[PDB]
């Protein structure tokens, strides 16, 4: 199985709304315009976790106290455990969305979750196709605006 291609943001919003406990993982490979969208996600009914360098952006935006922090491989370890209590002690996350991942690392985490965590559905919502997600955006990086538009479709529906 390769990740089903997602071509619109509305379907992604719908899955976020239906999940019991959605988690948005935000890594360091975020353009300035991507980070404008991510600020807006922080205000939605979704748990946000920043990995590595991404945490600095949230701090400088004054959103430090509105997001979680993790080291990516450690967070992946916790996610794999079906019995992990999550950041708030109230459970694991049934829907995990990934953006801004260093591609190679994001790919390995997605493979780990696919192989070992059937309890999680994983969506890659980045500007590169991630075959290892359950679902992924395509290779949109040549025309970043197309990608921003998809993120805007998610946001408008949330």
């Amino acid at each position: 199985k390769m990740a089903t291609l997602l071509e619109k943001g509305k379907p992604v919003a719908n899955m976020i709304k239906k999940a019991k406990r959605p988690l948005l993982i935000v890594g360091p490979d975020m353009t300035d315009e991507m980070f404008e969208r991510v600020k807006k996600f922080v205000e939605k009914d979704i748990t946000v976790v920043a990995t590595g360098s991404a945490i600095t952006r949230f701090i400088d935006a004054g959103l430090g106290e509105k997001v979680n922090y993790a080291v990516l491989h450690e967070l992946t370890q916790f996610l794999l455990d079906p019995d992990w209590k999550g950041f708030d002690g109230q459970g694991n996350y049934d829907l995990v969305l990934m953006l801004g991942s260093i591609y190679y690392h994001g790919s390995q985490m997605l493979a780990a979750i696919k192989n070992f965590a059937p309890h999680i559905r994983a969506l890659a919502i980045d500007r590169y196709y991630h075959p290892n997600a359950d679902m992924s955006f395509g290779n949109l990086w040549k025309k970043e605006e197309d990608y921003l538009k998809l993120l805007d479709e998610i946001l408008a529906e949330l």
